[PDB]
C-alpha cells in the first residue's frame, strides 16, 4: 500500500545547554523615580536569577561605571550598588544587563538626586 510519514537525514548537533535563563528581578521600590538627597549614601540591591553563573553588567546610559570612586559589591547571589555621596550629577539612568553563556538580559533604573533643603 502507501503510508504517510515525515523525516530527513542529517547528523545531530551536540552543544552544551544552559541550566537557568537570566532574569533581572526588579523590586517595586525601583519601579519608580528613585528620589534621594545629596550627600546621602545610595543603596540598590537588584537580585538576578540564572545559571550556572549569570554575569552582572553595570552601565550608565551606555558606558560602564568609572569603577574608581563607586563601590560595587556583586555577589553570586545578587548584586549591590552603593555610593559615598549621591551628587546631583549622578542623577541619571542605570542600565543593568545579565550576561549568560548563550543568553542575555537587560534592565533600566531611574535615579533622581535632590539637594537638601535649608
Amino acid at each position: 500500500g502507501s503510508s504517510g510519514s515525515s523525516g530527513t537525514l542529517a547528523q545531530p548537533v551536540t552543544i552544551r545547554e544552559i541550566a537557568e535563563p537570566p532574569k533581572i528581578r526588579l523590586p517595586r521600590h525601583l519601579r519608580q523615580t528613585y528620589i534621594r538627597k545629596v550627600g546621602e549614601q545610595l543603596n540598590l540591591v537588584v537580585p538576578f536569577q540564572g545559571k550556572p553563573r549569570p554575569q552582572v553588567v553595570w552601565t550608565k546610559g551606555g558606558a560602564p561605571l568609572d569603577t574608581s570612586r563607586v563601590h560595587v559589591r556583586t555577589s553570586d547571589f545578587d548584586t549591590v550598588f552603593f555610593v559615598r555621596q549621591a551628587a546631583r550629577s549622578d542623577s541619571g539612568e542605570y542600565e543593568l544587563s545579565v550576561q549568560i553563556e548563550n543568553m542575555k538580559d537587560t534592565a533600566t533604573i531611574r535615579i533622581r538626586v535632590v539637594e537638601k533643603a535649608g
